[PDB]
């Protein structure tokens, strides 16, 4: 019922499109490619 994602300490390699966060690079960069081709959703974009 009332319980979710119960983590310390935030990751590292936190994404600036969603917020997803990584401890490698690799695990960032194979996920920021959704984040890129299309349109920039939301208005947090440059
Ligand atoms: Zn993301």
């Amino acid at each position: 019922g009332s319980s979710g994602s119960s983590g310390t300490g935030e990751k590292p390699y936190e994404c600036s499109d969603c917020g997803k966060s990584f401890i490698k690079k690799s695990q960032l960069h194979v996920h920021q490619r959704i984040h890129t081709g299309e349109n920039p959703s939301g208005p947090s974009s440059g």
